[PDB]
């Protein structure tokens, strides 16, 4: 309820954007919308981070950068290279968590192995 620009200023200007998103969450803070929802079939791999939209049915596909927590926040990546795993691509998000995107991305880790989130759609 205090709006996503309030909330996106406040993870932009802190020193570690990602905790500061985190303990907001954690507070009880409503997650950040505006996501862009992508229109599929729910028939797809289901795998973490595609070229084109892949959720199954137990997931909703979405535009990654609009997922990003650096992205929405219009500030660097925290690698070396300041290099963005979902700008341009599609991201997976299980339908238990599609009410928080950038929460989920945030706090996940793909399998390298099956290319599936951790914990979640991952078999292995
Ligand atoms: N995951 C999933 C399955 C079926 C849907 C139907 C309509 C909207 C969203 C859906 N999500
Ligand atoms: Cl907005
Ligand atoms: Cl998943
Ligand atoms: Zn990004
Ligand atoms: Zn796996």
């Amino acid at each position: 309820t205090m709006g996503n620009s309030t909330v996106l200023s406040f993870c932009a200007f802190a020193v570690d954007a990602a905790k500061a998103y985190k303990d907001y969450l954690a507070s009880g803070g409503q997650p950040i919308t505006n996501c862009v929802k992508m229109l599929c079939t729910h028939t797809g791999t289901g795998q973490a981070i595609t070229v084109t939209p892949e959720a199954n049915m137990d997931q909703e596909s979405f535009g990654g950068a609009s997922c990003c927590l650096y992205c929405r926040c219009h500030i660097d990546h925290p690698n070396p290279k300041g290099f963005c795993d979902l700008k341009g691509k599609y991201v997976q998000i299980p339908t238990t968590c599609a009410n928080d995107p950038v929460g989920f991305t945030l706090k996940n880790t793909v399998c390298t192995v099956c290319g599936m989130w951790k914990g979640y759609g991952c078999s292995c």
